[PDB]
């Protein structure tokens, strides 16, 4: 997680899309979902970035409505944007026991218990947190099947992303499960 603000320049597509979903969370907006293959995930904005400000407008108070609007009605030609990285995530590094566990179980992608002396415990993992990456792809929709194997095609040494699960029902409110599993961009970074 980058510790401050960033100015990032994204062009509409050539159906004049972003690939972007914006929520408002206490005064500020944030990141709800970034589709895979857009000029937003092309330039790096994450789930649960912060958006300071739209072509040097402030978002602070906007409804997600407006920061929408503020958008489609945007010369794509080329837009800037000031982003606060994941401001509400925390990144958690773990290693597999010689029987290939971290150390926790997990219901929909949120952690409900840690395993005693597991390197969960260790790190000091914490319960009633969502997932939202594992080493840099983000999880969020994929099945928890798909997330235990995923955890599985990784190696010894395990990031992951967490985020407080009130603060995620929060973002994800009023989005159906269909999309985050199909359009919600899962993949590994690109260099």
């Amino acid at each position: 997680i980058k510790q401050g603000i960033r100015e990032v320049i994204l062009c509409k597509d050539q159906d004049g899309k972003i690939g972007l979903r914006l929520k408002s969370i206490d005064n500020g907006i944030f990141v709800q979902l970034v589709q895979a293959n857009s000029p937003a995930s092309l330039v790096g904005l994450r789930f649960g970035d912060q958006v300071l400000q739209i072509n040097g407008e402030n978002c602070a108070g906007w409804s997600s409505d407006k920061a929408h609007k503020v958008l489609k009605q945007a010369f794509g030609e080329k837009i800037t944007m000031t982003i606060r990285d994941r401001p509400f995530e925390r990144t958690i590094t773990m290693h597999k026991d010689s029987t290939g566990h971290v150390g926790f179980i997990f219901k929909n992608g949120k952690i409900t218990s840690i395993v005693k002396d597991s390197s969960a415990a260790r790190n000091g993992l914490l319960t009633e947190h969502n997932i939202c990456e594992i080493n840099g792809q983000n999880v969020i929709g994929l099945k928890d099947s798909q997330i235990a194997d995923i955890l599985s095609t990784s190696g010894t040494v395990v990031t992951i992303t967490i985020m407080p699960a009130f603060i995620f029902e929060h973002i994800i409110k009023r989005m159906a499960p269909s999309i985050m599993k199909s359009l919600m961009d899962h993949t590994i970074p690109e260099v």
